[PDB]
């Protein structure tokens, strides 16, 4: 049903490069306070630059640590959200950063890799672009690998409301690649909703045959607090309900620490980047 | 908004007993393979029997361990699902057990306490019945206390679709009490959907003023596997969407262990026990 590559792809980098056929490739690393891991991520990919990869940027999303200086010292082009699109005031969240990154790149193909990876494989990018390069009509490639939000919230909600996407193992995965034509044609959900939004919109518009998923081997759970997962789940839900035509209250999740706190949720997507042309 | 008792209730057992005023109290312990903890739970409550508590049963939900013999050796009346209602074939899941327990009790008030508690407080039952006994119009009392499904799935979904219930700290809590009149008037969701179903139905029919929540002090996370949480979340979602008028696919969550497995979900509620009269 869904083109799934279960084992190590066999394509060599030179085959893949040859297969580009004039198409270009941009790589985007969104980054918010990832000073510990950003350089390792950049280094895993920079040997591809001027070859398979035509372009690499770090999309810095307001870091106040050493993310930017360290990315620069690893030879990466670093682009702030403001620089990506300076006529338009910056909103918080991941989705804003990824959407803005479209204005700061020009590749026919765009690859996203999270900047929080601990020793990422140097073949992530080649493995992700394979189906886009080699085939016809694949426009989106998702990764999978051996989380709580994914397995308790997103996958069960998909089974409930878009069971056709039940075969996708990591719908929330931060590692994926897509054609510019697709990406600039889709709205971008705010915050942590962006991946699930892109997947449902992609499916609704082109169906499964435009989607592939590739095995990246092994990944281990980021350690983050429960409360951040709470807010994340809320935004994933808001984005998922909206794509399925269901009205969301717009009310943020409240949590009680013995004290009460309400986290922000957003029901506002960014429009297709195409309108900004 | 929602009557919440944040500290230790001050009512003494003799006040509470006096406040019954001819009303009776049943206690139900649903149990599936809880041989390690069932006796401690029964013992925490049996000193109340023939006083505040008029009736205690263990609703045995198909145990194949020593649950039943150990409950009997602690002086509990043990009722199988079949015995609770023998003309009607037994379905799997928690909701079936709780629903059936209504036919095996006759208290004006029914208290549910999970049978998997590690050293439960002997005041759980007095604390839960307090608002039902002392006041007017409270028909349902939920507990709260210092889980993943609760905080990632149920609370965020309530915020999305029934934000009025956002102030409920433990919507999925297995410890609660209610009037028979209320309980026999509501359908019972299958599986792990039963608590969330009772809460939403209660709210929709009587509003918040009929609902209270009481502090039980401290509770610690049951250790159960992620996959069981996956199936649990799916059923909670199915029950929640249905109460909110949203169609659920009826498709079970699938998980990939490198091998694939699909877990059951049910879109079938039991009707109000009243129709069985
Ligand atoms: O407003 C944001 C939030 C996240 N990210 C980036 O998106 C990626 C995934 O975010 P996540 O919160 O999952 O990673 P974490 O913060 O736990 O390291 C990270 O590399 C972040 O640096 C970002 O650029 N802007
Ligand atoms: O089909 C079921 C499932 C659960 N329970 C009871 O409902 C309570 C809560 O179930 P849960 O799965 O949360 O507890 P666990 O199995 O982890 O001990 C337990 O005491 C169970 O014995 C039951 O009677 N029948």
């Amino acid at each position: 049903p869904l083109d799934t590559t279960w084992h190590r792809p066999g394509w060599t980098i030179g085959e893949l490069e040859a297969a580009k056929a004039g198409r270009t490739i941009s790589v985007v690393l969104p980054a918010l306070n990832e000073e510990a891991t950003i350089e390792s991520v950049i280094d895993s990919i920079s040997p591809l630059v001027d070859g398979l990869v035509d372009e690499l940027i770090v999309l810095d999303s307001g870091s106040t640590d050493d993310t930017e200086i360290r990315a620069i010292a690893s030879g990466a082009r670093v682009v702030s959200r403001e620089q990506a699109l300076p006529e338009v005031p910056v909103r918080p969240g991941k989705g804003e950063a990824l959407w803005r990154s479209l204005a700061a790149t020009s590749g026919d193909i765009v690859v996203f890799i999270d900047s929080d990876l601990i020793n990422p494989h140097p073949l992530f990018v080649p493995w992700l672009v394979g189906p886009l390069l080699t085939g016809e009509g694949i426009q989106l490639v998702k990764s999978f690998y051996r989380g709580r939000v994914t397995e308790l919230v997103a996958r069960p909600l998909l089974a409930a409301l878009r069971p056709e996407l039940g075969c996708v193992l990591q719908p929330l995965s931060g590692e994926y690649a897509a054609s510019r034509e697709l990406l600039t044609s889709l709205p971008f959900a705010p915050g942590y909703g962006v991946e699930i939004g892109l997947l449902i919109d992609t499916f609704d518009r082109l169906g499964l045959d435009a989607i592939a998923q590739v095995n990246l081997g092994v990944r281990a759970h980021r350690n983050r607090p429960l409360d951040e997962l709470g807010a994340m789940s809320r935004q994933v839900i808001a984005t998922l309900l909206s794509r399925c035509g269901i009205p969301d209250s717009g009310v943020g999740l409240t949590q009680f620490l013995y004290t009460r706190h309400t986290w922000p949720v957003s029901l506002v997507d960014r429009p297709p980047m195409k309108v900004m042309r």
